[PDB]
């Protein structure tokens, strides 16, 4: 069985120095001041998950990655916050980091940004901004080998420019932004895989979502214990 | 009621420091030699306003900011000079600094450089120009939060150059070039309050501008009492 | 009418550099991580003062000095946080600093301490003990002549011993613990004034508290007014 | 499963720098010479245990210590040595560790130093004194909330002067001495829990050291192993 510094070892290519640097940041920044709770139980969150807000592909793309789908139109800021939608993640990339391909392949995110509203950017603040950078880059021991924009509105920009000067050379340069016409582009970074919605060929969103609902659900004396591990 | 400094302390998030900073360039930016005068009574400006050069939208964009419509065709710039303009430019603000929510939430501009001509770019020069960058910047309490050009001709970037090298950082990429496909993009920060020349619904721009005219000029009184507390 | 700045003025023995440097930490000191908000409406701690936490003498030490008095006791932490009783503080602070005798003899908080318990010291995070710190020393118009304690269990030390750190030499010569036999010892500081259960002759704190909660609710619109100038 | 860094984690609130030292004191911190050995089986030390020198209360202080009572009359020097004695703190410190509640909230010692006698002190040398003040405050992953004597003869500050300059200001700080009149301010640290001897209302000392060595026995096989993976 893998200790806890196996995935931190793997997500910094088995240098211990840059591993034990990434294992500090894990600890303490969730402690940045507003700070984000511990708690990674779906219960505060499943009306999201419900919402079809986000899912993960069952298949890896040819570099052997983990694919994650946000879509920012089943977010309802009224209803959920920043940090709600922040713990999705967390608990999306705690569940994921288990898997040894995923510790030595990375993942790469697509961002369906279509229906961004002014409503959404007001809940991400300078801080938030900053916790957005801080996983991206060297506080999460998983390697984000690629961030897909699409359907990104001309609004959006003003929130990206918050979080850019927070971010390191290597992940900007992993940040793609297709516009309205993505399909073409999309499909050659991830042939096969993807859903009907984004030019795939067999399955839907909202199955894809559900089936990612349901492993959360499932898994939720993992994430309690996870909670506890850190706290 | 608010003192004279609230309004300084409001445009610089009550950071006493630079507020002071502000509060200071304020009363100091027009004698940058040649200066402009204090004088803020409509009179001679008059001729500007019934041209329908300048507006201000009754309704506020969904941040909150005040939202300024400038339309250069209007000035005839054989009829009135730089600073003539520049001063319908200190009435507006001046009146519109006395909200509050305005204070807290900044103002963004319109400017409509459809008819830009020659005439108009020979009024602006060097002394002028950084004149412009230092109202924007740090010389007048008020938050620029967006600065929005449309209609732009080729021969209008002269004149941007050489008010570029004054501007921050900050405000530099709060502006925005649209074109003269501007249409769809403008919609998208302003949703429901443009005029109908610029795609809105339900007031026209001469509406608009009579009103601005009509509040402007039953503020004389206060705009008289302004000019005597900065001189 | 006095200015804004008259009573930083007062609270530094008309020294501008030092007042102005207090009406920085004015504007700033709630804005510490986590923050406190502006609001000074009574409606979140009517509860507070029906239970009879907090009360103001109508007459002054023989020094001129307002006298406050708070009981530990009648905070239920269950109930409320210790962020809306520190509210209550700030409450009484901005009526009581408006009385220029106020201004220029200070104040004295007398607080009974019998009845804190552990459940009260777990609202004083290290946060919270630099913020009290923070209000007794340089971030309020107000000259604080005089803390006296008195029927303080030994387990208070803990909470003192957070909050020391932080206090300049000034205010904590000016700090007096009197324990359980404090009769004597606080009549000679505050002749004829007492309340009954102090060793006073006349008025209960009864009275006191709901005479000093009537002046509060009376003063709402002004403490609206108040919360709405700094911020 | 709980790594092993993990009590070391929340001994340092996650810093992981202290957390470090703390885990690097704590393989060498024996190794002092003249050393202590790494034997944690009971059988050396069941006498000690049998005389009731040593035990724990079942129910947590208001803070949700573990609460630690040592009785130093039942400690004969003729037979036991102080590292036998200090062993015993060892085993149980080893067995309380494990609990994630007190790797939170730390402990509280109780040292009722009744019948404390010259022989004992011979047994204090400047090395034993200086491994004590070790484990005190940074060799051992657990926090001393507070330290408590009772009964303390005055022959005893000679003792107490030689480990106090090994003593940190934070330790020191939590160590409180009662004299013979100790029930009241003892009573108030520790309500509902103390013991019949001690203020307490229903169990007895007896009753409180046997069940901690009947734990103590119970976990010997517990004991051997992690004496074996320290050495
Ligand atoms: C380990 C890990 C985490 C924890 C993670 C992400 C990737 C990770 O590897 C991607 C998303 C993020 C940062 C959560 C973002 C939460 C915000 C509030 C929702 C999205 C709103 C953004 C304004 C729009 C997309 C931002 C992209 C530029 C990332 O959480
Ligand atoms: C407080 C304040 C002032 C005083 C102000 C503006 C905004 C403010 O917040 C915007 C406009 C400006 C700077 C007056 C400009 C006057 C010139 C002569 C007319 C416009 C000609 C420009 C070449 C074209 C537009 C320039 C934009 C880049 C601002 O006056
Ligand atoms: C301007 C001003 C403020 C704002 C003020 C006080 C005096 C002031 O002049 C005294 C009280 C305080 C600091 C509020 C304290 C709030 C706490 C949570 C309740 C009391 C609990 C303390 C652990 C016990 C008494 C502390 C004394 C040592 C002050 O608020
Ligand atoms: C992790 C840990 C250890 C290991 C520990 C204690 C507390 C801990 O958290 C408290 C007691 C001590 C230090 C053992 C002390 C052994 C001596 C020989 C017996 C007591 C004699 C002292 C002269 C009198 C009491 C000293 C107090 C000031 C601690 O062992
Ligand atoms: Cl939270
Ligand atoms: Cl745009
Ligand atoms: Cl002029
Ligand atoms: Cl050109
Ligand atoms: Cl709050
Ligand atoms: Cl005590
Ligand atoms: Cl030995
Ligand atoms: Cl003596």
């Amino acid at each position: 069985t893998d200790s806890f510094l196996l995935r931190f070892l793997r997500a910094r290519d088995f240098d211990l120095d840059l591993a034990w640097r990434l294992l500090k940041n894990y600890y303490k920044w969730r402690a940045e001041c507003p700070e984000i709770s511990a708690d990674l139980h779906p219960r505060s969150i499943i009306g999201l998950l419900k919402a079809g807000y986000h899912g993960v592909l069952r298949s890896r793309d040819p570099t052997g990655s983990k694919v994650l789908i946000y879509r920012i139109a089943h977010w309802d800021p009224k209803v959920f916050t920043a940090y709600d939608v922040f713990r999705v993640s967390l608990i999306t990339s705690e569940l994921i980091v288990q898997e040894v391909e995923t510790q030595r392949n990375g993942i790469k995110l697509i961002f369906d940004l279509e229906g961004w509203q002014f409503s959404h950017a007001f809940q991400i603040t300078p801080s938030v901004a900053k916790k957005i950078a801080a996983v991206l880059t060297d506080s999460f021991p998983l390697k984000v080998r690629g961030i897909h924009l699409i359907n990104e509105p001309v609004i959006f920009h003003a929130v990206f420019s918050m979080i850019k000067p927070f971010l390191t050379e290597k992940i900007k340069e992993r940040i793609h932004m297709h516009g309205n016409n993505y399909k073409q582009s999309l499909l050659q970074h991830f042939p096969d895989i993807l859903p009907l919605e984004y030019g795939g060929e067999e399955f839907s969103m909202e199955d894809i979502c559900q089936e990612w609902t349901n492993f959360i659900m499932k898994s939720e004396d993992y994430l309690s214990s996870i909670s506890e591990s850190i706290q």
